[PDB]
């Protein structure tokens, strides 16, 4: 994976919610304290559709046009930002 290249997309996509420490503001998930394994299996069920959490619809559309690569990039850098 190529943290750098997660380190970009994160802050161009992600890091308004999510946090530029991974905390999730005041009202949205953490992303800490997660590994690559967990970072990627979520990205890919939001993108694939699947219901998740009760508020799957404002995360989902910022997986859904994510490239397997795209997802692999931003777990390394959370793993490695935030955990
Ligand atoms: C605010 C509008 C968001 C943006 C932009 C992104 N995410 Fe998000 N994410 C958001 C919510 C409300 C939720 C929960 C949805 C639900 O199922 O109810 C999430 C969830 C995640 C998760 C799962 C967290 C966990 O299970 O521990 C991850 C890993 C995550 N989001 C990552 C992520 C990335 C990488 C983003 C940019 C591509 C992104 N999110 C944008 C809200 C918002």
């Amino acid at each position: 994976a190529d943290i750098e290249a997660g380190k970009a997309k994160y802050e161009s996509t992600c890091l308004s919610c999510h946090g530029a420490e991974g905390k999730g503001q005041a009202i949205f998930p953490a992303v800490t304290g997660q590994d690559a394994a967990y970072v990627t299996e979520k990205l890919e069920q939001y993108r694939a559709g699947e219901q998740v959490g009760q508020h799957t619809a404002l995360m989902a559309p910022h997986a859904r046009t994510l490239s397997d690569e795209d997802i692999a990039n931003l777990a390394a850098y959370i793993d490695a930002e935030f955990n």
